[PDB]
């Protein structure tokens, strides 16, 4: 029981790398489902999806991340569990094969409470790396996902290698809380359990805290129209980005109340996505492209559909 | 002209060591009015203040900051311009006397333009140092909110982070919308608002408190808004429902034109105390205070809040 929606390559359309993203999206979804069926939690699932997404030599995450000004590699990643509302994130991490794994570890450790001080929800540089190792994590000698288990718990994660030639020590939206992803269950204030993951120009997603912002909007009755409004009002026309010459970014979203509504939206020419139900078998991949004539970073594309989980 | 409100951290009340805080708060405010009247950006006013704070060996920021799990100093700090809406942050930065300066610098370079490439607003550790260095920045929580005569606002925050924290651990002082916030009145927000936080970093980050306070202050009665936020969106916030005791403090200011500039400024905290300091332009006098939780009121369970009103121009 469960559902998964992932993304990769939310940027500019290439009549080439298309077939790859589809392939990595196909398995990323499956690994996730494998876990959901096998019984794992929303977080273990999403993590596995991102482990697969990062491992694709074609994604700018984990192995294959772009290189900073000094040719060195630095990864950003974060994850959030909707049931407990905990968050794990790493920034400018190097030497680890799966940065998301370190964020997930930080999250899990963080759920053990002060078992003997308040746990760290975000580490960076050498520190993140040392903590990772100090916890038995594979040391090497933008992609994201959303999930909902049989119980109804949503979760999300995101992983990226950052901008190319970015100055050393530059952290983007995949490490920043409320920006890269957001996972939050139902509550006396939230009618729906929502999960979000972002991609694109990290600076545009941060200045606007898009993830959190999408989750709050998606509390409205019309999911499709809530997201649309967010991508336009709070993103494309956001006062906080008025000094920009184009607003680039994309997001995937999941909303379960067990009814599951899933959507994706971008202001980039394209974004590849894949999804699959656990009571569905065989994944589904799609390349989302902006309407003809619509200018990249000036308009919005958005699609999605419902999916009942029995 | 202009106004200023600062703080030297929210936490335990230290009698005797209490006079050291009120003292640095004063010098901090002054440096602000000074640079302010000199006709400098609201950005320089807050930095000017933060530096003064960062230099007091009694404040967990800059010089005298808590040592990490390895006996070393790693600082976080950020700054936000309410006019341009830019932001500058550094996290886990060692080797620089004034982190806020690097935060400020990063902001400016941003305002300038596009290297093509979008400027970087958030840098951590190693590169954060190298950068601060290639920008002539002297090598070796506190907050401040300001409003210039034109009605613009700016917020800054600087912290040494949790004591004995595991290396590379970043807190609120470095995270957008968490440690500080600044936003001029706009088509939507009627009020120019500025916020700076302090306290248990994890608690402030998960509640994105700084930005939350700016949204809340958009309601009619600021005092009521600020209080309900500290209670319902902080102490009783669903995201901290597991934390037994929420510790944090915030100082904020709200302006608007009526020709005068009506300014409401407050300070609130769930910690035992918080030393703040406010002073107006032609005020010529700096007032300090050590906010304290109501006698017999549990810390991390209760909320203390105060605030006055200032009129400029
Ligand atoms: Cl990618
Ligand atoms: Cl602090």
């Amino acid at each position: 029981g469960g559902f998964v929606l992932v993304h990769a390559g939310a940027g500019y359309h290439s009549e080439s790398k298309a077939k790859e993203y589809k392939h990595v999206c196909k398995r990323a979804c499956q690994k996730a489902i494998e876990k959901l069926q096998a019984g794992a939690l929303a977080t273990d699932a999403v993590t596995a999806a991102l482990v697969e997404l990062e491992d694709s030599p074609f994604t700018n995450a984990g192995m294959g991340s772009n290189l900073n000004l000094l040719g060195e590699i630095e990864c950003d990643a974060s994850i959030m569990d909707g049931k407990s509302l905990n968050f794990g994130a790493v920034g400018a991490l190097s030497g680890i094969k799966n940065p998301v794994s370190v964020a997930n570890r930080l999250l899990c450790e963080g759920q053990k409470g002060k078992l003997g001080r308040i746990p760290p929800c975000f580490l960076v540089g050498e520190g993140a790396y040392r903590w990772a190792v100090d916890h038995g994590i594979p040391s090497c000698p933008s992609v994201g996902a959303v999930v909902v288990d049989h119980e109804g718990n949503v979760a999300a994660a995101v992983s990226s290698g950052g901008l190319a030639l970015k100055h050393p020590g530059r952290v983007g939206q995949a490490a920043l809380y409320g920006c890269g992803c957001w996972a939050e269950n139902t509550g006396a204030h939230n009618p729906y359990s929502t999960a979000v993951s972002t991609s694109g120009c990290g600076e545009h997603l941060v200045r606007t805290i898009l993830a959190r912002e999408c989750s709050h909007a998606l509390q409205a009755e019309d999911a499709h129209q809530a997201l649309l409004e967010t991508m336009q009002n709070k993103f494309i026309s956001s006062p906080f980005l008025a000094s920009e010459d184009g607003v680039l970014g994309g997001v995937i979203v999941l909303r379960s109340c067990l009814l599951v509504e899933f959507l994706w939206s971008h202001t980039t020419e394209s974004m590849c996505v894949g999804y699959m139900s656990a009571q569905d078998g065989k994944a589904k991949t799609h390349i989302s492209r902006l309407p003809p004539g619509a200018v990249a970073g000036q308009s919005v594309a958005i699609e999605g559909g419902v999916c009942r989980l029995e």
